[PDB]
């Protein structure tokens, strides 16, 4: 730790109070090792975050983004993420990538960087693996503790992680699929119709916003399609839709169906205007 007793970040930050988005600065950027120039942004008081934010820095923040590539599909490249800016993207997404180096060895730091992945910088990725950690700690447990977690989680999350579109949808139905299925198993039948309640208004609003969605489907599954969003492996909305159905049968009559789908739309016209 000659890094932290020299403290790179402080010195970092004081140079950027110094003397703004300079060429100086933006050298010094340039050659922070990823993890640190994420953690740099994650972590710095409203002052430096905002010259972080500034229109002067987007270049630099643009070439990083573009410079982002796959382990194994080398031609994949990420397409601009729509509200989220590509600053953003890309330190959650290097966060999320040094989550998953300390998953096996150390999964300590594990936790701690996929927290700040997801809550700092949104990072669908670091949605997505948290909801498979919580999700699959149910299956292993079924108890009355870890499913009210889940559902606790979801139900906080569910706004910031609709602002992925369709892929986030997806996210948050599979989840609560997931939640109406343990509920069940429990008794809890309540609670479970309320689960697939909400998965069918979220598979609505997915349908909704999928046009509008390309460039995060291509982000969010590399490429792949929609397959791996469901656990039916389906690409169609549509066909989700019926495989939820057959198997939620009487907790969704369609005066139900109708009610989410109409909360779907509300949704849509009211904050996905454009």
């Amino acid at each position: 730790k000659g890094k932290l007793m020299p403290n790179s970040l402080k010195d970092v930050q004081k140079l950027i109070c110094d003397e703004g988005i300079t060429d100086n600065v933006i050298t010094t950027l340039s050659r922070l090792k990823p993890f640190d120039l994420a953690m740099l942004k994650a972590t710095s008081d409203n002052k430096v975050k905002t010259l972080l934010d500034s229109d002067e820095l987007k270049p630099f923040w643009v070439n990083k983004f573009n410079k982002l590539r796959l382990e194994k599909d080398h031609i994949f490249q990420f397409r601009n993420p729509d509200p989220q800016s590509r600053a953003d993207f890309y330190c959650g997404y290097v966060l999320y990538l040094a989550a998953l180096k300390e998953k096996q060895k150390e999964i300590s730091s594990y936790y701690d960087y996929l927290n700040l992945s997801f809550t700092t910088f949104n990072c669908f990725y670091a949605a997505q693996e948290i909801l498979t950690f919580l999700i699959g700690a149910c299956k292993n447990d079924t108890k009355r503790e870890n499913i009210d977690l889940l559902y606790n989680f979801v139900t906080s999350q569910s706004t910031q992680i609709q602002e992925h579109k369709t892929p986030g949808c997806l996210l948050l139905a599979n989840a609560y699929f997931y939640l109406a299925g343990f509920y069940l198993s429990l008794d809890l039948k309540a609670e479970s119709i309320e689960c697939y309640k909400e998965c069918w208004g979220q598979l609505h609003l997915a349908q909704l916003l999928e046009t509008d969605s390309e460039r995060e489907i291509h982000n969010a599954y590399f490429n792949k399609g929609l397959a791996t969003s469901n656990a039916f492996g389906l690409n169609s909305i549509s066909e989700i839709k019926a495989r939820c159905l057959d198997l939620a049968s009487e907790a969704l009559p369609y005066p139900a169906r109708n009610v989410m789908e109409a909360n779907a739309v509300k949704t849509f016209e009211n904050r996905f205007k454009d």
